[PDB]
């Protein structure tokens, strides 16, 4: 469907990585 908008919020928690 069109909500991969879903897989976005999972991208965030992998740039919270280095901080």
């Amino acid at each position: 469907a069109k909500k991969v908008f879903k897989r976005l919020e999972k991208l965030f928690s992998k740039i919270q990585n280095d901080k």
